[PDB]
Formats: C-alpha cells, sequence, structure tokens
C-alpha cells in the first residue's frame, strides 16, 4: 500500500501532466494533517495564451509566462479563502525562488520535491533560516487504468 | 494531454490506492471550477480499526466498517469548514444510496464514475430528480514514475 | 431555575425535531462548538425530493431510506456552507445510527447527547469508544414555549 | 399543522430566551441563512463578567447597560467564528433597539421577524425604512417540549 | 521606520478620513498578529443618510445616527465571515460602552486608543475585568503624498 | 473630504511606510466593495533577514530579497483563508511580472497604482489579455497626527 510520501508524490506528478510549458511539466499537491486542500500545475494565467500554443515567453533563462505550480495551489487558497496556514507541498519539481518565498510566507512548514531541478542557493538560504524542512523523494511507479 | 475528466476520474483512482476495505477500493475527488477541494477513500473512522487488519463488519450484505470514499470528501468540507455547494465529483464507483442523498443535499452538482458498482434505483430516481446528472466515464491509462 | 446548557440544547434537538417529515422518528440535532449553535437538522426527504409525509416511507431492510437524517443534516449544512464542524458535540433527540456515527466522528465532533435510546447500533457504541467519544442520555426538559 | 419556518424559528428564538439573565427582558435572537440556523443569542453580561441576575442591572437613562443584546450575541457569534451574517434574515422575541437595528443593517441582515413590540424607537424604524429591510410581527406558537 | 503602533495608530487616523458625523471623526483599524484584516469610520448605515448631509439625530447627549468605527470594523468580519476572535484594535477615540462590550464579547484583546473621548467608567471595569489593555498612544505626524 | 480612490492610495503609501528594501518603498491595500482586507509591505520572508540589515539580494538587476508588497497582500489572504476573488487593489508602485500573475490568476480585477516603476511590457499584455483594469492615481497630500 502506498506510504503518504508515495501518495502525495504519485499525486504531484498526476497533476503535472495538464502542464502546458515543455520546460518542465510541474505539478504542486498542498496537504493539511494528510488531508489534499490544493492543487496546482504550471501554465500561463486562467483564459490567457499557453506556452504550448503561443511558445515560452523567455527572460534572462526563464520561462515567464507560467503561474508556478506551487503558485497555483497557493493561489487557489487565496481565491476561495481557504488557509495554507500549517500545510505541507508535494511538488514535482523543487520550487525557485519566487515559489520558495510564497510558500514560506504562506505558512507552509515542509516541501518534499522529486527533480533537484534548477536549485538556487538562495532558495536553500530562506529554507534553512525558516527553518522549513525540505526532502527530496522520488515519485512511485504507479499504473492507472485498464 | 489528459481532458479534464480524465485528469480527476486518474486522480481518482490514485486516492483510491489507500483503501483499507478489499471489498472495493474506492477513491472520490471533489472540484469546483475543476479544482480540486477535497479527496477520500474507503476506511474506518480514522483511528480505528480498519477491514485490512480486524475484517469486514458485514451487515445485510454491505460492509459497515467504513466510511466511504465519497463520504470521506464531504466530511473533510465540513470539519475543516470548505464550501462543498456547486461542486462535482468523480468517483472510482457508484455512490451507494447513503453517499448520493449526502452529496445531492450538500449542493453537488454532477457525479463521474468509472465502475457500476451496485446501482441502487432509489440513488437514479434521486439524481434524477435533482437534475444531477450521473456519467460513467473509464479511468485513463496513466504510467507515473519511472 | 434556569435552563441548563444540556437542558437547553436538548430542548433545542426537541424543537428542531418539530419539522420532520418521516413518522417513524421525529429527529431533530443540534450541532454545539463552544456552547454556541453553529447548525441544525432534522429528518426528511432529499431537499426539493418528495417527503414520506407525502408519498410514504421508501423502506429497505427494516429502515427508511428515503430521509437524509438529522445528524447529517447538521453537518451537510456545514459542509454546503463551510463551516468548521470540527472540535464539537451535538445534542440529538435520537441515538444516531451506524452511518450517522460515522460521519459525526469523521467530521471531529467528540460528544454526542441523546433522548430516545432507538435502535441502538452495537458497533455505533464499539466505535464510539475506540475513537473517544462519550454518549450521554439526557431527557429533554419539559418547556411550554408561546401564549 | 407541521409548524411553519416563521412559527419554528420564532418558537426558536423564544426557546433561545430561556437562558437570558436580565429580568427587564428576556431576549433571545435566531438568525438564520435560507431556512438554516446559522447562530443565536440571548441578552447577557459580556461572557465571564457578571450577570445582572447576581449583580443587578446596570442601569443608564432608563435602560440596563450591563448586557449584550440577544441580536448583537448572534452577530457577535458570526464576528468571532468568522461566518457570514450576510444575506440572512432574523428572528428576535423583542423588537431590536436602535444599536441591534443598525448593526443589523450593516450586517446584511435583510429582514426582522419579531414577537413583543418592545419599546419601539421610531428612528430604528426609519432607518428600517431607508434601508428596505422588513419588519414582520409575529406570535410566538404555542409549543409544548418535554415529558 | 513607524513601530508597529505608530504604524497601526496613523492607519486608523487616516481611516477616520471619511467620518461623516463631525461631533468625532472616529477611525479603527481590528489588527491580527499585525496584520490588518477590517477598518472602520464612524457614518451612518450604508445606503443611508448621514449626520454630513441631514444633520445629527441626537438622544441623551449623544448622535445615534452613526454606525460607531469599532462597530463598523467588527460588522465587516460580521458580514464577510472573517474571524475577529484575538485580535487588537487601534483607534481614533476612546471605544464607548456599547463598541466595548462588543469588542471584548468579539474576542478582542487589547485596545488603543489616541483621543480619552467620553471614557466611561463602566466600560473600563469591563476592560479590566476581562483583562484587556487599554493603551493611550498618540497618533505620529506622518506626511503622505507630494 | 477623500475620494475613495484617494483613501486607498493614501492607505497603501502608509502602508509601505514599514518596508525594508530601500530600492522602493512598495505597500498595497487589497479592497472588497470598499472594505479593506489586506495589506502589505515589501520586506523579506517573515523571520528573516531583511535588506536594511543584510544588504539587498541581487538577482539580474532585481533585489530578490523580498515578498512583494501585492504578494504579502495575497499571502494573507492564502495563509488566514480569506477570499481574494473579485477584489481591486491599490499598490504603490506597478505590479512586477510575478506579481501581476499572482494578482490576476487570484481574482484581482482591477489595479490602481502610483508609480510607473520599471512597467513590464509582459505585464500589460496579460492585463490586456485578462480584461483587468489597470488605472494610475496619485497618492493626494494628507498629513496625519499633530
Ligand atoms: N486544477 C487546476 C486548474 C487550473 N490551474 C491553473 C493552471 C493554469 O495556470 C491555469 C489554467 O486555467 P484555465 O482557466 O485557463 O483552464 P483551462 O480549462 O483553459 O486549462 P488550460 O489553460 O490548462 O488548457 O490555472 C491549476 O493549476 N490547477
Ligand atoms: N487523505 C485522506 C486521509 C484520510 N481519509 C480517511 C480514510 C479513512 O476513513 C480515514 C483514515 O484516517 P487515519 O487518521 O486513520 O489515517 P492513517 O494514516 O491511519 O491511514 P489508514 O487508517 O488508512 O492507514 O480517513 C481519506 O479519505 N483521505
Ligand atoms: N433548517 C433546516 C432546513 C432543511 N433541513 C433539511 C431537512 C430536509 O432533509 C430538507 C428540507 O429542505 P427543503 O429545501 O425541501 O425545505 P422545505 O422548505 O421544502 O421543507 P420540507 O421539505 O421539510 O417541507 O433539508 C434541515 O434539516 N434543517
Ligand atoms: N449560546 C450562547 C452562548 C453565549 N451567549 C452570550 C450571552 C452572554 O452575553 C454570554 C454568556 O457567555 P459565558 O461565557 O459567560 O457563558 P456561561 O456559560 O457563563 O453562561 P451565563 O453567563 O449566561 O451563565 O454570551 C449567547 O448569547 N448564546
Ligand atoms: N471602508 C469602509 C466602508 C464603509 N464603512 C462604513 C462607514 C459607514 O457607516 C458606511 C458607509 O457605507 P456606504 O455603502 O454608504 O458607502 P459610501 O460610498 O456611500 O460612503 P459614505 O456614505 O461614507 O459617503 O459603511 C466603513 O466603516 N469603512
Ligand atoms: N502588516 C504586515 C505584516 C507583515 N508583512 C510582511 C512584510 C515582510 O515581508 C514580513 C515582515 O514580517 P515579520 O513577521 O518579520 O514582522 P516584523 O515585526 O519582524 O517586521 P519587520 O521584519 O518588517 O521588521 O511580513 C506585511 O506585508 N504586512
Ligand atoms: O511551476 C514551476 N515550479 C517551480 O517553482 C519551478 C518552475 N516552474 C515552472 C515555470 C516554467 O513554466 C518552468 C520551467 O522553469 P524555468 O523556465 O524557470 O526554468 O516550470
Ligand atoms: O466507498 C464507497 N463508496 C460507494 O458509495 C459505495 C461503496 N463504498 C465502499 C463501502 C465498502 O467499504 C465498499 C464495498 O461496498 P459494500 O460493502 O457496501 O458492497 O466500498
Ligand atoms: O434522523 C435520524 N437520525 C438517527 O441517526 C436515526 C434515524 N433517523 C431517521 C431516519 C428515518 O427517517 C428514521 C426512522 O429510522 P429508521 O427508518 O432507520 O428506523 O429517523
Ligand atoms: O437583548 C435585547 N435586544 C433588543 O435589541 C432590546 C433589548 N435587549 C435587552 C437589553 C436589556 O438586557 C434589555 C431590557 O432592555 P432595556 O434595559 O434597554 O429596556 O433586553
Ligand atoms: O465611532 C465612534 N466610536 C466610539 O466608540 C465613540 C463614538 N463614536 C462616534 C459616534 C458619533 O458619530 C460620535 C460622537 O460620539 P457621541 O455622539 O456619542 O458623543 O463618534
Ligand atoms: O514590492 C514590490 N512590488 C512590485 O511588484 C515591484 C517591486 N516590489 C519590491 C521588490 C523589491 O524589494 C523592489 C524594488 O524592486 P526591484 O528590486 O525588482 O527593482 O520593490
Ligand atoms: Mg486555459
Ligand atoms: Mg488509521
Ligand atoms: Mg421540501
Ligand atoms: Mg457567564
Ligand atoms: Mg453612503
Ligand atoms: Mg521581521
Ligand atoms: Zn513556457
Ligand atoms: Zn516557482
Ligand atoms: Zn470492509
Ligand atoms: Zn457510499
Ligand atoms: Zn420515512
Ligand atoms: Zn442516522
Ligand atoms: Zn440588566
Ligand atoms: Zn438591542
Ligand atoms: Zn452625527
Ligand atoms: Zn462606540
Ligand atoms: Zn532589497
Ligand atoms: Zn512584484
Amino acid at each position: 500500500r502506498l506510504s503518504w510520501q508515495d501518495y502525495f508524490m504519485a499525486n504531484a506528478e498526476l497533476i503535472s501532466k495538464r502542464s502546458t510549458c515543455n520546460r518542465a511539466y510541474v505539478g504542486a499537491v498542498l496537504v493539511k494533517n494528510n488531508r489534499i486542500i490544493a492543487t496546482g500545475y504550471n501554465g500561463g494565467v486562467a483564459d490567457t495564451d499557453n506556452c504550448d500554443d503561443v511558445g515560452h515567453e523567455m527572460e534572462d533563462g526563464h520561462c515567464i509566462r507560467t503561474v508556478h505550480a506551487e503558485m497555483n495551489a497557493l493561489i487557489q487558497c487565496a481565491k476561495e479563502g481557504i488557509s495554507a496556514n500549517n500545510t505541507e507541498i508535494y511538488v514535482t519539481h523543487f520550487p525557485c525562488i519566487n515559489c520558495t518565498k510564497a510558500l514560506l510566507q504562506a505558512g507552509v512548514k515542509k516541501i518534499t520535491y522529486n527533480t533537484a531541478y534548477r536549485i538556487h542557493p538562495f532558495a536553500i538560504e530562506l529554507m534553512t533560516q525558516k527553518e522549513v524542512e525540505y526532502v527530496q523523494h522520488d515519485v512511485p511507479r504507479v499504473k492507472l487504468g485498464e
């Protein structure tokens, strides 16, 4: 039976399947007391162009078109009025500095990630100072459907 | 990529992977405006015995030990104070009469399911009266992890 | 001689039961957090569907399956509105059935106070015991309203 | 002969008034949204402070100022818990004073149903009129609970 | 830079600038963990006449037309469904007995005020009994805009 | 008497007075139906170093140390569980691309700003496509305190 860690990392990878930016298919699942409260994948602002259709918007070696997966989970909370305080997050890719700041500021207490994607040393510095646990964990092998 | 329908049915199946009652491994995902707001699988009341460990509690041909997947999604909303009104649900198995009544009463507006499990005609009657569609949809074939 | 909290809320549960539309048992439930009422419910059909009063019971295995139960109507008020039922207690006219018991325990209801020892399911007792939730019998007080 | 919604909630307001601790008027209030109870209140001292029953009234200009009013206790339940009082109606045993009237109107309470025509302030009427909020008199129904 | 106390007292004074009762221009800011969660100024019920236009409604030496600043902050919470428990309030004027009772009942834990307006001894009595400090603090001199 | 626009822009400037990054003192006030629901200024993640004390963290010509003012307002909503949908925002400085994406995604419908700060053409493109109104408005001259 899938452990909680495997259960949520698998969910993060499934969530990434709708990513519309082929630089990285990113999925995030926000969890409170082992319950899923929000999810997100990387894509353009809702009702705007996606990279799949009009191409990336590159600036300083990053695609700036997308709302990031982690940010989409947090913004789901802000839009609906759901508390993200005292949560943990499972993400397919290590959070960029912008996502890191938002997550820490929102009260996210633990970050579990699969891919060591472009790890920013300042993101590590912030997680360390804020005493937020970060953990690498592989997505388990799971087959769904017939 | 995965359609919204495929995306959520896949999620429901993944959610079912932690089911602790082997009569049916059930998973449910509650969705509002294409966002996941709650999930649930079938298992004993939290902090109580599960069928996997102590056996089913059978009455009139049903296992009564478990909080049902759909009920776990709704009760997540009740416990946390998340609104379930104007949602839809994706579930691995057709809802029983008890789950159907609760879902309809909560303001769930559409039901999508995979397995046509023990369909109760009174459940159909109520869904029809409430103008809530019950749509069969197969779980897509999806492979997660390496 | 003011109504105690227990009497106050049990009286309320009985009053709440006065709109029940299934004559097998007129059930009323009041959900309480820190001695404040946050939700109520009585037993009746799904909203906007038929009630037993009008079309008869829908019997299955010796139970009327037509109704959303009183306790469930309280919990579903919370789920529908987005009101937290965690760390509450409930006052109910009738001892909760196994389905209501599971939902209450799962929602974080910490104590159950009931009047009528209605069809008490031994498995409901087993679960309340394991989950460490008290189930107290308390009579509805004699209260006259109006005039 | 089931209790109508109006009778159901007015009965509830009267029951709620049974814990009032200021004998100048036993006031009870029930806040309702889409025929669901979301909050209640009776008149009594600030929580954890003295009640009139025990220490006497605190009179100022012909009013007892000791109590948080029933209507205010309902609204404050909402403010303290974070429950939305917008687009509600209220049922109250006594017509709201000017302070309660202002707070109710400001909170988005859309209709006021009361039993007793208690010290009706003409300025309260003026405000309800301008704000377009109905104020309906309705008797508490004769209801016997218990035994 | 401005201390938290100066920051919020300044805000309360700015909030008071829209007051429509010239007996006292009152502003209130409701704060939870140094975040502003609601504000209010004294004026008529929304969509009703204001004192500026039709005059005061005087009774027993008080203008009864207005919803008070503090009450407007609390009622913002009630209307929207924002929790006022475990807050503090900053107000331009010492709260009257009605506002004091409501604030204490709502779970407001500290009161900071500038002007010692019409102090009611019963208000002091209740604050003291509830172990809620009432702190006088001057509005700082702050110039905004060019 | 201060118009609503002047009232909230003045508030945004006052909010900026606690900024701890001297590259730009930024303040934001999030408004729903002319009520203030959240505020923010630019500063380090809560309980971490500020630029005032340890210097800026410069990357590609931007200080990346700070959680931005707008982001702090939105994250207040996410942390507490307050809905930011159907709001408008008043900000001392035109939002950067990251803030722009988050605001649009959160359901912010109008942006009023004072300073035309480093206006990103892609932020304009997004506001335009998302049909979000943006308006320049000067902070009014307001003196507070004696
Ligand atoms: N469950 C969801 C739903 C949406 N989003 C985010 C990802 C994108 O940033 C944006 C997509 O929202 P749209 O309203 O544009 O949804 P579409 O149906 O158009 O999907 P897409 O744009 O991905 O085709 O919202 C998300 O992270 N998770
Ligand atoms: N994401 C979740 C978490 C919990 N539950 C439900 C399923 C069971 O009815 C019960 C399990 O909760 P526990 O607190 O017992 O969690 P455990 O870690 O013990 O899991 P399990 O009992 O499944 O081993 O809660 C759920 O549906 N979905
Ligand atoms: N205060 C309330 C309101 C409703 N309900 C539940 C009981 C029934 O299961 C259903 C009744 O909802 P309707 O929308 O059908 O309300 P009616 O006004 O039609 O009442 P009834 O059907 O009882 O005549 O909702 C409840 O328990 N408590
Ligand atoms: N269901 C409730 C609970 C409380 N209150 C209000 C009425 C009083 O203004 C105050 C009473 O709160 P306490 O915390 O003092 O409660 P007690 O248990 O001490 O009740 P009492 O003081 O009435 O004996 O709160 C209310 O209106 N409705
Ligand atoms: N940010 C706000 C908005 C409103 N109110 C309160 C003060 C008055 O009691 C009433 C004013 O609300 P209106 O809906 O009448 O707003 P107007 O735009 O008409 O403002 P005014 O009446 O002050 O001109 O609401 C408040 O305290 N703070
Ligand atoms: N009303 C508030 C309170 C906080 N913050 C944001 C700005 C900074 O990003 C961070 C500051 O939070 P701290 O918990 O560090 O508060 P301090 O009391 O330490 O203030 P500072 O760090 O500004 O000295 O939170 C904000 O925008 N608005
Ligand atoms: O969604 C996330 N989350 C993580 O925080 C990092 C990147 N992303 C997205 C952003 C972009 O679409 C991306 C590839 O990232 P860069 O373009 O920044 O290398 O994956
Ligand atoms: O979780 C759901 N959801 C559906 O509503 C139906 C059954 N179930 C569960 C209940 C039990 O654990 C089960 C097998 O169902 P029966 O024991 O009722 O046949 O799957
Ligand atoms: O509302 C509750 N709450 C309790 O959990 C038990 C039964 N009921 C209702 C269900 C039905 O309408 C009923 C009579 O119960 P039975 O038909 O299950 O005996 O009272
Ligand atoms: O609870 C309410 N609600 C109504 O708004 C009016 C009065 N009251 C209370 C206040 C006091 O305890 C009271 C008797 O009122 P007066 O002391 O103002 O006459 O009943
Ligand atoms: O807004 C507050 N808050 C304080 O609690 C006291 C008075 N006020 C208002 C009420 C009226 O508009 C006012 C002048 O008060 P009096 O009219 O009660 O003296 O300032
Ligand atoms: O708070 C905001 N909000 C706006 O979106 C833009 C910048 N800022 C902050 C970020 C940094 O502390 C800043 C000066 O911005 P740059 O360092 O990106 O030029 O003001
Ligand atoms: Mg799209
Ligand atoms: Mg368990
Ligand atoms: Mg009906
Ligand atoms: Mg007491
Ligand atoms: Mg007005
Ligand atoms: Mg700090
Ligand atoms: Zn891209
Ligand atoms: Zn990122
Ligand atoms: Zn089983
Ligand atoms: Zn079921
Ligand atoms: Zn029946
Ligand atoms: Zn039941
Ligand atoms: Zn009294
Ligand atoms: Zn009153
Ligand atoms: Zn006046
Ligand atoms: Zn006042
Ligand atoms: Zn800096
Ligand atoms: Zn920014």
